[PDB]
């Protein structure tokens, strides 16, 4: 057995604090006395790599697997995932990584990261939501989204699927948010990167949804990164997820020992809330520590050409390695540790907290077990037309009758003059509708008690009640505002 | 110069026609017998890739850059054009695709499917359609929908965007119909692939919205690989946009001599329907061979180690070859050919087709200088 074992390390750009806790636990590793602890040195040869540019990350995976690694820990985003996966697949070399698990069953990958469909899967159930939207983007795979889609199907909810990945305009996120407002849907479901959850959320806080009534469902585990004191200050119920325990006294002892780091040598050390990223690097290491220890334990031989052979020579040892890595067992920053034979995590306790005014609080935990166990009349705009005698500054006979129509209905009303003051018709160049008549078509107004004259055209496009008041179709209010044309 | 030009062939799944159309133009241009259109040999290596794993791309562009190439003729998709467009640019090799254009600009490929931003911004313009349905996928990249988002953002349009790349469920294609519909919108914007095309197709049909009052411009290319004729029956307006035009005598000539070959030899060739990828790989090697031609004409020396050597040091005559191929200005099945300074067609024709009952009908032709045309 070697004296000393070396490791791989790649890491991408705005990835900082992730390297010094990679370093520093490599440190540590290394300054423990016990001999039984540290049978052998350990060194890294970390590398910084440019997903953008597959070239690039061909030539850094090939200078570390050139150099003579064991294993090689590393970041992967959607754009470079499928290189590095296939290259370690290849080559039989074991690819540690913290960030999103792999869609597909691949070999020679250990993803430190859990899965949330799961979790999120078994929270709906708990709050029982039967209608919601779903805000996502695919940046850390699809599997959470066919998820949510079969469950849908399977259940009958009433899912409706975005995807934000591609907007870079935050016009269309107020859009987004007002259309689905309009149409009543009080659950969201974002499934999107820290940033974008932020700027969904600021452009909540400037459209003034934060309310109480209003219910958010963070499908991210960077609960610590996402900026909602102003939703918080709102009212509205938060639900995340998370798997950095501060009860945990390892977690404890490790961010005491953390925080006195110098700037210079660790940077963002002691400057920033530790992402769970870096809590997945520890833990990393210490999974590589101990499946390294097991190998020399059992008296296993280990011990480096290129990557383009065309007779591609697997290494002997590379299962070894990493049948070593996948039967670990072991306790971390993020709970226990436990890999399946596709190198997914398993035995999950991911902690769900809801957010209270007061501040973020525990609401429960989950477990692939135990599943999830606990801790524990809107205004309606009616577009009407500036002409008397029906409506005068408002007064008249329209004012009487909508009060009489939301006398019969149980319902709160609030009047609204068109803009453009026009009773609407289709312009036959772009189709488009104008007037009340546009704005019940396009969702705008939920009725219109105008004196809008019933014509064959209009009738195909809106419900008009007796000689007559117009409402969208497909509306609840058409019944009822019928009936009580009627008396 | 060398008497005899190789090149590569790196053809993915899929791709029968255009590995046959490949041949069938390397061997018209070897038969040639004039001296001077034939002043060398022209070899190619075919090799098929897999695509979904960087691994076997990564061997096949390797073998292909040991065996010593010249030039690579090429297909990518959005999962394997980063790798090889990445390679291409750092070897200075120079990479003819029939794919779709890059989004960003890269160099050291040369491209040759005409851009479809500008044709379907003149059609929107033209047709005043300041409100309609976006339903589009991301198989061929964002720049067709930045172009179109920022045209609605300038134009104060009321485009409501639908990516419909990730559904694989055709009730969610009727529920967007359905919801659509209820807000009155009567003109589509499909910009997906011919599958996903005929599969929406399919739904509209199904659903009944394909009456006279309906609009669809299908903004891809392959007007002639879409089934249209239950969408025909209906007597919706339909538009859409080819590069091959059928009366062309180059065109005519092409088909007489492809229609006539062994199947045994050149599968897909007979009793099958050109697709305009294929006159594409044929204008491709007409591109290669009149670079080559030049290239020898100006006595210019062009004459090879492994992918990944830190530093990897480019050919110095890579820069020649690149220059040489994209100055080129031939006309081929798909019309006038000329590159710009990034490897993109300039001086293009798109054919905008407007199908009726009857049949399908020539409606104008696009220009970037003389914008859309119409015949009347």
């Amino acid at each position: 057995f070697p004296n000393t074992i070396s490791i791989g390390g790649l890491f991408m750009r705005n990835t900082v604090q992730e390297h010094s806790a990679f370093r520093f636990a490599v440190q540590l590793y290394n300054t423990n006395q016990n001999t039984t602890e540290k049978p052998f040195h350990l060194n890294y040869h970390v590398d910084h790599l440019d997903s953008s540019n597959s070239f690039s990350v061909t030539n850094a995976f090939c200078s570390q697997f050139s150099r003579g690694v064991y294993a090689i820990f590393g970041f992967y985003d959607q754009m470079s995932m499928n290189t590095l996966t296939s290259f370690c697949g290849a080559l039989h070399t074991s690819f540690v990584t913290p960030s999103f698990p792999t869609d597909a069953d691949v070999q020679f990958v250990i993803q430190m990261r859990p899965a949330l469909k799961g979790a999120i899967l078994s929270l709906l159930s708990y709050y029982k939501w039967e209608k919601f939207v779903y805000l996502y983007d695919t940046e850390r795979g699809f599997s959470v989204l066919q998820a949510i889609m079969e469950a849908a199907v399977q259940n009958n909810w009433q899912v409706t699927a975005r995807s934000v990945g591609n907007i870079k305009d935050v016009q269309e996120f107020r859009r987004i948010i007002e259309e689905m407002d309009r149409r009543q849907e009080k659950r969201y479901l974002i499934d999107c990167e820290v940033e974008r959850i932020n700027t969904i959320l600021e452009q909540v806080v400037i459209l003034g949804k934060h309310s109480r009534g209003y219910h958010y469902m963070l499908a991210n585990l960077g609960f610590t990164d996402i900026l909602l004191e102003r939703v918080m200050h709102g009212g509205a119920n938060i639900t995340g997820f998370q798997i950095v325990n501060n009860e945990n006294p390892m977690v404890q002892q490790f961010i005491q020992r953390w925080v006195r780091l110098d700037e210079r040598e660790f940077p963002e050390a002691k400057n920033a809330p530790l992402k769970y990223t870096s809590a997945l690097t520890h833990d990393a290491i210490l999974v590589i520590a101990e499946a390294f220890r097991y190998l020399r334990r059992q008296r296993v031989d280990v011990s480096a050409g290129d990557c383009l052979a065309n007779p591609a020579v697997p290494w002997s040892q590379g299962i070894d390695i990493e049948r070593a890595l996948k039967m670990v067992q072991v306790q971390g920053m993020t709970g226990n540790i436990q890999f399946d034979t596709y190198g997914r995590r398993t035995n999950y306790t991911i902690d769900v907290y809801e957010m209270k005014v007061s501040g973020s609080r525990k609401a429960g935990y989950w477990n692939e077990y135990e599943r999830f166990v606990p801790f524990s009349n809107r205004t309606i705009v009616v577009t009407t037309i500036l002409e008397s005698p029906y409506v005068m500054y408002y007064e008249g006979y329209c004012v009487d009758l909508a009060y009489e129509i939301a006398k019969h209905v149980g319902i709160k009303y609030k009047l609204s003059i068109v803009g453009d003051g026009k009773y609407g018709a289709r312009d036959p160049e772009t189709k488009i509708w104008n007037g009340m008549v546009g704005e019940l078509v396009y969702g705008r107004a939920d009725i219109a008690v105008a004196p809008l004259t019933i014509t064959l055209v209009r009738e195909e496009v809106i419900d008009f009640s007796k000689p007559g008041v117009a409402t969208p179709k497909g509306s609840a209010l058409g019944t009822p505002v019928n009936l009580a044309v009627l008396k």
